[PDB]
């Protein structure tokens, strides 16, 4: 129902994943890279779907771009009509 990201926390790529592996209750062998996120979208992870990802920039610095290209994957799935809300702080 409500996963938070606090991107000065994060390191890299791999941390963004393990987070969110964390708190969306993701598969126990989820496989951490752009695919596996978006297959855990639709059909794992359960809706309403409130993301909060605080310090985004920081993030973003820390992982070289990459938590743009994770975030592009939860705005893909809400282009396609998922119950996603993403608060970016």
């Amino acid at each position: 129902k409500k996963a938070v990201i606090n991107g000065e926390q994060i390191r890299s790529i791999s941390d963004l994943h393990q987070t969110l592996k964390k708190e969306l209750a993701l598969a126990e062998y989820y496989g951490e890279n752009l695919d596996a996120l978006w297959d855990a979208l639709t059909g794992w992870v359960e809706y309403p779907l409130v993301l909060e990802w605080r310090q985004f920039e920081q993030s973003k610095q820390l992982t070289e771009n990459g938590a743009e290209s994770v975030l592009q994957v939860f705005r893909e799935a809400k282009a396609e009509g998922a119950d996603i809300t993403i608060i970016l702080s």
